[PDB]
C-alpha cells in the first residue's frame, strides 16, 4: 500500500564559518511517500 | 602589439555555508593585458 521513497543518508554540514562564534550544525534528510496501491489499505470509521 | 597575461586555470570555490540550502560556486580566473608594441596596431578613425 504505502511506498516510502527516500535517500538513505542524513547529510550533515557543521558551519564554523557563517556565525563566527558559533558552530551552526545543519542536518537534512530527504524523504517522501504516499499510497501506491489503494486496494492494499482499509480503514475503520467510527461513524455508523 | 598586444600581450595577454593570465593564469591558465579557473579557481572554483564552492561555498555551502553562506546560502545554506544552496552551494554558491565562487569562480575567478585572473587575466590582464595591454598593448606592448605600440607600433604594431593602427586604427581607422572616421573623423576627417
Amino acid at each position: 500500500g504505502y511506498t516510502i521513497a527516500e535517500r538513505p543518508d542524513l547529510r550533515v554540514l557543521r558551519d564554523p564559518f557563517s556565525a563566527k562564534p558559533h558552530v551552526l550544525f545543519y542536518a537534512s534528510k530527504r524523504v517522501g511517500g504516499d499510497v501506491s496501491d489503494f486496494a492494499a489499505i482499509k480503514l475503520l470509521k467510527f461513524a455508523a
